DNA sequence: GATATTTGACCGGA
DNA sequence: TCCGGTCAAATATC
């Protein structure tokens, strides 16, 4: 999983999120995560609130849809 | 609007 | 309390 190369454009979509000096290393280490990391979140939400007009019932609000598997 | 990078802060683990 | 991995605010460039 580790390789030695001379240009960093591996054709993947990378996003830099940090850079650290490392003890006993001459050069900093850069950190990248996938640009698409969050593109497949399940964004479905639900809100629940007892009704003012009827405390025996709940208003349930559905926001978004499920994409989870 | 929105997303990218830089870079010191922050935190967990040893 | 040192080290290193991640976060996030500032900043950039469009
Ligand atoms: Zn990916």
């Amino acid at each position: 999983n580790s390789v030695v190369v001379k240009n960093l454009d591996d054709g993947q979509a990378w996003r830099k999120y940090g850079q650290k000096e490392i003890q006993n290393s001459k050069h900093p280490k850069a950190y990248f995560r996938c640009t698409h990391k969050y593109d497949q979140l399940c964004t479905a939400q639900r809100q629940v609130q007892r009704c003012d007009d009827d405390p025996a019932s709940y208003r349930v609000t559905y926001i978004g849809e499920h994409t989870c598997r």
